């Protein structure tokens, strides 16, 4: 139901470390990483450019395990 996921608040460039202004929570479908995981994700890197408005999926973040 209203499960919020991490959504790219701005384009996240490839190989760039995640910061708090890059991430918002949104109820979207399909569900991606939970919004409660935003502080765990800070300083992790993505492995592909994530365009504005994309749901961050587990497989996009280098070193992410829940």
């Amino acid at each position: 139901a209203n499960q919020a996921s991490v959504v790219a608040n701005t384009l996240i460039p490839i190989n760039t470390a995640l910061t708090l202004v890059m991430m918002r929570s949104e109820v979207v479908t399909p569900v991606g990483i939970p919004a409660e995981d935003i502080p765990r994700l800070v300083s992790m890197t993505v492995n592909r450019a994530v365009p504005l408005g994309t749901t961050l999926m587990p497989d996009m973040v280098k070193g992410y395990a829940a």
